[PDB]
């Protein structure tokens, strides 16, 4: 298995560059490697893995939020469009689930000027086609999402005025959302990772009357008591951050911490509460997706 990173946003070497790159982690050699980059620039786009392809869904290419969707065949190092969904979006949150992509939630500014969403929308890759499905209970754009017993967590996220800790639950079999236990900390451009049962939340960004504030910190979901407990922080905040699991372990990879777009990447082993520093990716990441394969 490979940890790929895909598009992302930086300054360097070009001031305000939105990133059609790729890179792949290679966990045996501790190395990073490009391979075929999108056909657009997409910073703050979803990714999902099934049938053995990378979907790039959605993000901004620098000018216009994106409903275009793209796959990646690790076996031919090619993309290949499919069918765009129905809504733009950025800041999308992206699911695997029963067999169908779900884009949650995201920002756009095309049809009804600016707007942070609480639209759901489902691929079926069997007929290329998106549906949409029940909406959440608020907006959520820089949403983080986890699968786990059948259902798709919406976690954080900004609601257009607010940095959010709500979580709620989608369940396909009955199309509804149901609320659960909110995070301690609210978080938006929050990463998401599902590892031994639990859900973390992975650094992130909120508001205070101090300030405004990159997070370092992460947090644990226990589905079986609906509570949320904190586990030992980062080395560095990460807002706009990637997260993958392999091999019992979560990796945060890129983001920005109100200073500087990250290359850098960590891993967090459950089992010893600790991070541990990883090579590098090539190319500085903020607003990545982060895919498994």
């Amino acid at each position: 298995g490979l940890i790929y990173a895909v598009g992302g946003y930086n300054n360097s070497p070009d001031g305000h560059t939105h990133l059609s790159s790729l890179e792949a982690y290679n966990p045996s050699t501790d190395t990073w490697s490009p391979v075929a980059p999108m056909s657009v620039p997409r910073s703050g786009v979803g990714v999902a893995v099934i049938d053995g392809l990378i979907y790039a869904v959605g993000g901004y290419d620098g000018h216009t939020h994106l409903n275009s969707v793209e796959a990646y065949d690790p076996e031919t190092d090619e993309w290949s469009l499919v069918a765009p969904m129905t809504t733009r979006r950025s800041g999308v949150g992206v699911a695997v689930l029963g067999g169908l992509i779900y884009a949650v939630g995201g920002y756009n500014n095309s049809p009804d000027g600016h707007t942070h969403l609480s639209s759901l929308e489902a691929y079926n890759p069997s007929t290329d086609t998106w549906s949409p499905v029940a909406p959440m209970s608020v907006p959520r754009s820089g949403v983080g999402v986890a699968v786990i017993d059948g259902l798709i967590y919406a976690v954080g996220g900004y609601d257009g005025h607010t940095h959010l800790n709500s979580v709620e639950a989608y369940d396909p079999e009955t199309d509804e959302w149901s609320l659960v236990a909110p995070m301690t900390t609210r978080r938006s451009g929050v990463g998401v990772a599902v590892l031994g049962g639990l859900i973390y939340a992975v650094g992130g960004y909120n508001n205070s009357p101090d300030g405004h504030t990159h997070l370092s910190s992460l947090e644990a979901y226990n589905p079986s008591t609906d509570t949320w407990s904190p586990v030992a922080p980062m080395s560095v905040p990460r807002s706009g951050v990637g997260v993958a699991v392999i091999d019992g372990l979560i990796y945060a990879v890129g983001g920005y911490d109100g200073h500087t777009h990250l290359n850098s990447v960590e891993a967090y082993d459950p089992e010893t509460d600790e991070w541990s520093l990883v090579a590098p990716m090539t190319t500085r990441r903020s607003g990545v997706g982060v895919a498994v394969l």
